[PDB]
């Protein structure tokens, strides 16, 4: 039994991911996703510029 | 007939238990199995503090 929890307990300390910085990440990601959106919007318009010279 | 008290005393001698220490571990023992429980039902209480940061 104890072997048994002890190969358990080697499986999660393998494979299982620490949500604590998810937690961060997670937010950190979210503002970097709208600021990129913001930008490529941005970048969009560059070409509607060339209109005022005509 | 002494030969034979003497064999049941020696019979007892070697299998009989000492219950006036049984009466004091019987309680430790509660009161440790209680404590056992407490501190298990505490620990299962870990994942609980994950959700609190999302």
């Amino acid at each position: 039994g104890k072997l048994q929890d002890s190969l358990d307990a080697g499986v999660g300390n393998l494979v299982d991911a620490d949500l604590a910085k998810e937690s961060a990440k997670l937010q950190s990601l979210q503002t970097k996703q709208q600021l990129g959106v913001q930008a490529l919007s941005i970048a969009n318009q560059s070409s509607s510029s060339i209109l005022s010279l005509f």
